[PDB]
Parts: structure tokens; sequence; C-alpha cells
């Protein structure tokens, strides 16, 4: 009825695919994603009941050593629907088959209902991101032809990479209010073309509905990419990037509640 990973215990990659029919397709995969952390003491334990959907998080980690300081951040645990294409792990049991050319998937909301309580002003977002890839099913990396975008809809002490393009407005729904947002756009290469879309208004918990596509068409539009509608969305994650290279502790606790998809009747590029 509860599943639970946990760092170091189950290893320094712990992750499990939620999959509440057992069925055999996961409806979305829990990764520990400690993916720049070298050493640390203490823990980070990721538990999920599979009759309420709640996802909870808690980290306590000291004394923190990275693998490579030039990524900054520490990790990024997190939830995810299609396929990460940084490793083996998926989840296509869902409405919005991912993954799937741009020009060929249709436009969706995503709405999230969570809770954030970083500790000691610990640098953080909660960000949603994305993974645009030349094949349908990578499971290798991503090409400096490729695309990265995230959207941040909390933060506190991180800045996205890059240089800060532009500022857009994007219809969005916070708890149960629909409201224009602003979203500061920033783009950067960094191995690949990376677009983060930082909201300028950080909602720390609750319940936000996006529109995808919003975000992927000015992704599109600003791309230095060829043939950008040919790329495949990967995946839909969602997680809490955290730490910078002079943080040492890093103690978070969070909660997802409900994540849904829901398809629009319009392609996901306008
Ligand atoms: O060899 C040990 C172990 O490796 C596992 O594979 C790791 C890769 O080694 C590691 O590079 C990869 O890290 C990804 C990570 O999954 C992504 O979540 C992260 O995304 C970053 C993004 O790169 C940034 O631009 C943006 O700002 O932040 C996001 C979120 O922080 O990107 C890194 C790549 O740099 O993770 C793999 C695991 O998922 C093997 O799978 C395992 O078998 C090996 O034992
Ligand atoms: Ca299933
Ligand atoms: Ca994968």
């Amino acid at each position: 009825k509860v599943l639970k990973i946990r760092y170091p215990d189950d290893g320094e990659w712990p992750g499990a695919p939620i999959d509440k029919d057992g069925d055999g397709n996961p409806e979305f995969y829990i990764e520990i994603n400690l993916w720049n952390i070298l050493n640390a003491t203490g823990f980070a334990e990721m538990t999920y009941n599979l009759t309420s959907g709640v996802l909870h998080y808690v980290q306590q980690l000291d004394n923190i050593v990275l693998r490579d300081r030039s990524n900054w951040v520490h990790g990024y645990p997190e939830i995810f629907y299609g396929n990460k294409p940084w490793n083996a792990n998926y989840a296509t049991d869902g409405p919005i088959p991912l993954p799937s050319k741009v020009s060929n998937l249709t436009d969706f909301y995503l709405t999230i209902s969570y809770k954030l309580e970083p500790k000691n002003g610990l640098p953080i977002n909660f960000a949603i991101e994305s993974w645009l890839t030349r094949e349908a099913w990578r499971t290798t990396g991503i090409n400096s032809d490729e695309q990265e975008v995230m959207i941040w809809i909390y933060y506190d002490g991180l800045q996205p990479a890059g240089s800060k393009v532009k500022e857009i407005v994007v219809p969005i729904i916070v708890n149960g209010t629909p409201v224009n947002a602003t979203f500061e756009v920033w783009k950067a290469n960094i191995g690949w073309e990376y677009v983060a879309f930082r909201i300028k208004t950080p909602i720390k918990e609750g319940t936000v509905t996006i529109p995808y596509g919003a975000f992927i068409s000015v992704a599109a539009n600003i791309s230095s990419l060829p043939n950008y509608t040919e790329l495949y969305l990967e995946d839909v994650e969602i997680g809490t990037e955290f730490g910078t290279p002079s943080t040492t502790s890093a103690h978070l606790e969070w909660w997802i509640t409900n994540i849904t998809l829901t398809p629009l009747d319009r392609p996901l590029i306008s």
C-alpha cells in the first residue's frame, strides 16, 4: 500500500515506478535524483501512498560534497510521466501519449497540488520540465541539437541558466481562480539548448494548472534549433532542484497530492 525509496540505503540512485493497477506500465515514476551529490551525511526518503496518491519527500542532508560544482545544484528529487531520456525509467499509463513529436501532440493542461517546506533558506525551485529529443525513445542523454524546457512555479535563491530574454503572460489557474501570470523567459546553451520560464510571483503551495503549449510554443519560437517541430516531447517531470555550490546542508520536505494531465482539442504548438 506504500512505496518507499531511500538514499543512501537503496544506493546512490533510488527510484521506483508507481503502478497502482499492477499492469507493468507505470502511471508515474519517482526518483530521489541526487544527481550532483558525491557524498553527504543524512538521508532522503520518498514515499507514496498508493490509495491517497500522496507523494511525500523528506530530506536531511548535511556535509554535502558535490560531484561537479559547475553543475550548480545538488539534485532534483522528482516524479515524472513519459520517458525520462537520461535513463531507462518510464511511465506511460496516462491519457497523454508521451513521447510524441511536438507536431503531433495535443495541447494539455497540467494540474499539480503541492506544498513545499524548504528549511533555513535552502536555495530551491519547484520546476516542471520536459526534454525534447531527435529520437522517439531516448535513454542515453541529450545532444547539442536538442532542448530542455523548464517551468518554475516556485523559487527562492536560484536563477535559471543563461540570460533573460523576455517576459510573457500565461493564463494559469491558481487555487481555483484563473489568473494572468508573468513568466520570465531565460535561454542558455549548456550542451543543449535550455529555455526556462520562471514565474515572477512564486507559489509555495496550493493547486496550480498551466497550459503546457503556452510554454512549448514560446520555446519553439525562440529556439535556434533546426526543425524544432520534429522533436519529441519525451516527458513531463515535476520536482524541486535545490542547493548551490556553497550550500553544505539541505533540509527540505514537500508533498504532492495530485498530478493530472488533461488533453485539449488543439495542437501543442500555436
Ligand atoms: O553512474 C552512476 C549512475 O548513473 C546513472 O545515470 C545518471 C547520469 O550519470 C547523470 O548524468 C544523470 O543526471 C541528469 C539528471 O537525471 C537530470 O535530472 C538532470 O537534469 C538537470 C539538467 O541537466 C539541468 O540543465 C537543469 O537546470 O536541472 C535539471 C534538474 O536538476 O540532468 C543530469 C545530467 O546532467 O542522471 C542519470 C540517472 O538518471 C545511471 O542510470 C546508473 O545506472 C548509474 O549507476
Ligand atoms: Ca499501470
Ligand atoms: Ca527513460
